[PDB]
């Protein structure tokens, strides 16, 4: 049942190569390329998942998760991130997916990311995650069709509304606003609205599949990774969200090999490469910290109407503005 995670992970990565998603350029795109395509697949795609996220928990395929709130780790791990990405080259998963495609600075800082999201987990660096959890909120919600037991608050609960409520209002603001202002001058027929139909049907294969091997969630990264890592050192048994990483780079290898568009590259300047795993190193690190990343923060957890969530995606953009002065 967890190689699942597999599959899924391989539609995941052709969804990833194929529609070049990197939701930390959405903003930059819109402001400097005059390019919305990004910044309309992503308010697309959470809008889709926030319906789909809740139609499916109540017709008992699956049940939402949102990930516990801590401001501390939310904010500082967020922001940690955001600066890691930009010094990782990172993306949507690009620091995963792109290594199917050649990118040997990928390489780098995929092992990067991995050693340093093992570290601060359980090595060198779990005595600031081990600080960290001390700041967590106790603010839960209770076992429903709607929520595991345990769970985060999220947006309904804090307002004490079904959850079929807040994700009618905020999915039709969202699908309003991606098709009001009609998008901005790209030609690939992947157009964003296909990539987000996909994206979201793979989102809630991801979360129907993965509950069933055990890991009530949807598509995450860091966990995954770690458990690669964990199960090569330890030699400890292999999760759905192992098996996912290798999927999404399987099928972004195969996505663009058949495109045409696999060659292993390098820097133009070497570098980039200990630029790249300093990168690796930070998002490693403010990923933990933050309970997830881009995937199981941002795409996972915004249409779960997570406060954690949220409140992470914020900071994921502060700490990528930031390193991006920095830098350029
Ligand atoms: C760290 C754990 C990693 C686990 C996952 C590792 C396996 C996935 C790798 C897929 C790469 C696929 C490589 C595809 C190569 C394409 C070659 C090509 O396109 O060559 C064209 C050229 O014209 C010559 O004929
Ligand atoms: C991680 C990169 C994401 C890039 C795509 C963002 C799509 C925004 C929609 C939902 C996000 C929910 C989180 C709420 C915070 C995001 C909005 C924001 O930070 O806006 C700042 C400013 O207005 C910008 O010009
Ligand atoms: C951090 C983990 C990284 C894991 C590694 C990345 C995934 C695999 C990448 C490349 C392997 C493919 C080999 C590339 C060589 C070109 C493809 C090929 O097979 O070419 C044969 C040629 O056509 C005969 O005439
Ligand atoms: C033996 C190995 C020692 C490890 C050596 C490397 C330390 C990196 C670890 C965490 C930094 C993560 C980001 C830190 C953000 C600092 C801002 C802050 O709030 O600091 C709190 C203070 O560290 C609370 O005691
Ligand atoms: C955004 C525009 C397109 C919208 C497309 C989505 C269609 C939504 C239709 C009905 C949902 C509201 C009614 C669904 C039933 C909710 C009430 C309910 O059955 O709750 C039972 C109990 O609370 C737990 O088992
Ligand atoms: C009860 C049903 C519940 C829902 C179940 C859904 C099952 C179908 C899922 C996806 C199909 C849509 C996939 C669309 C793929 C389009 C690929 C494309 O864009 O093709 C470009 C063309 O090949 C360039 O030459
Ligand atoms: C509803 C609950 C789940 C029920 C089961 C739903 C299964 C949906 C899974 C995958 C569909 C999308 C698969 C990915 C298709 C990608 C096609 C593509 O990327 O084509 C690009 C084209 O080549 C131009 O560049
Ligand atoms: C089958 C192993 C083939 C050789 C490994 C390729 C090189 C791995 C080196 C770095 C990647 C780190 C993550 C690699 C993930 C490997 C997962 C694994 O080895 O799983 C063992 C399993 O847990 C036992 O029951
Ligand atoms: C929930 C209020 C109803 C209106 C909703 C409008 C649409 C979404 C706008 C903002 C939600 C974003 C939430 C981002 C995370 C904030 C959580 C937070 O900051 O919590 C602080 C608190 O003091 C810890 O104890």
């Amino acid at each position: 049942m967890i190689w699942t995670g597999l599959l899924v992970g391989f539609l995941f990565g052709i969804v990833l190569q194929r529609g070049r998603i990197c939701f930390n350029s959405a903003f930059r795109d819109v402001l400097l390329f005059k390019d919305n395509y990004l910044f309309k697949l992503a308010v697309f795609t959470l809008a889709l998942e926030m319906i789909l996220f809740v139609l499916l928990s109540q017709v008992g395929l699956m049940q939402m998760n949102p990930k516990p709130l801590n401001l501390v780790g939310n904010i500082i791990g967020g922001f940690v991130f955001g600066l890691g990405m930009v010094l990782a080259g990172g993306c949507a998963s690009g620091v995963t997916y792109r290594v199917g495609e050649g990118l040997t600075t990928a390489w780098f800082a995929a092992l990067f990311y991995g050693l340093g999201a093992y570290a601060t987990k359980s090595g060198a660096f779990s005595w600031w995650l081990s600080w960290v959890g001390q700041f967590k909120s106790p603010l839960s919600v209770e076992e429903s069709a709607y929520y595991v037991k345990g769970a985060g608050p999220t947006i309904s609960s804090v307002l004490g509304l079904n959850p079929w409520i807040p994700a009618l209002v905020i999915a039709a603001l969202f699908i309003l606003w991606a098709f009001g202002t009609k998008t901005t001058s790209r030609e690939t027929k992947f157009n964003w609205k296909i990539a987000s139909v996909c994206l979201a049907l793979v989102a809630g294969l991801g979360f129907i599949t993965s509950t069933l091997s055990g890991r009530k969630y949807g598509l995450g990264i860091t966990g995954g990774w770690i458990n690669l890592f964990q199960g090569f050192l330890t030699n400890s048994p292999l999760n759905w969200e192992g098996l996912e990483i290798v999927g999404i780079i399987l099928g972004a290898g195969v996505a663009a090999a058949v495109a045409g568009e696999f060659k292993l590259r390098m820097p133009k300047n070497p570098v980039t490469y200990l630029q790249v795993g300093i990168g690796g190193l930070l998002m490693g690190i403010g990923a933990v910290t933050a309970g997830g990343c881009n995937i199981g923060h941002f795409l996972t957890g915004v249409p779960q109407l997570a406060l954690s969530s949220w409140l992470a995606s914020i900071f994921f953009i502060l700490g990528n503005w930031t390193m991006a002065w920095i830098l350029f």
